[PDB]
């Protein structure tokens, strides 16, 4: 739905997303260097939470409360197909199917991942990225559960909360 949409909002190099009022996450090799604010709130605000690739920001005061909160998950089982809600530039939204695999830690280019594998599905895609929020559905109900942080054997990885 568009509510779902209206979270992912675009972020230093890439992407993050918005799970609740106060909760932003985005993937850490994303996030702007030597800045005094978030999204004008001062640092001393913010209580930031990064491990792995993976970010989290708490605003002391409520930035998006247009939004409910939803569940944030450490990765999902493995087995479960999840959507990639990448934004292009635009705002064409383009969600990319993917088989979610183990969570393992992975050195990638230089940086300790704590993700996420997964296999793009050819089967359910049409025939800057990075941040993008891992989804997937339970019930009518929508559960975010990584962040975009790396892909090349149509291979992702999604950077998950530890
Ligand atoms: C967002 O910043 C990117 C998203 C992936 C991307 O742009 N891929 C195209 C370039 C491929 C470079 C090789 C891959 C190898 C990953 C293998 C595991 C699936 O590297 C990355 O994807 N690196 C990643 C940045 C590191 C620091 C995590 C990246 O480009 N992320």
């Amino acid at each position: 739905p568009p509510t779902l949409w209206s979270r992912v909002t675009k972020f230093g190099s890439g992407w993050g997303f918005w799970v609740s009022p106060t909760v932003f996450i985005t993937t850490t090799h994303v996030v702007p260097t030597g800045v005094k604010e978030f999204f004008g709130e001062p640092l001393s605000s913010i209580a930031i939470h990064q491990a792995g690739e993976f970010t989290q920001f708490r605003f002391s005061k409520k930035m998006r409360p247009d939004l409910t909160g939803m569940v944030l998950e450490e990765g999902c089982p493995e087995g479960t197909v999840c959507s990639v809600l990448i934004k292009r530039d635009s705002g064409e939204l383009l969600p990319l199917a993917v088989r979610m695999g183990a969570i393992a830690s992975m050195r990638i280019q230089g940086r300790l991942v704590h993700g996420q594998s997964g296999m793009l599905l050819t089967g359910a895609n049409a025939k800057g990225d990075c941040g993008a929020p891992y989804v997937h559905k339970r019930g009518n109900d929508w559960v975010v559960c990584g962040v975009h942080a790396a892909a090349t054997g149509n291979t992702v990885v999604c950077a998950v909360q530890a």
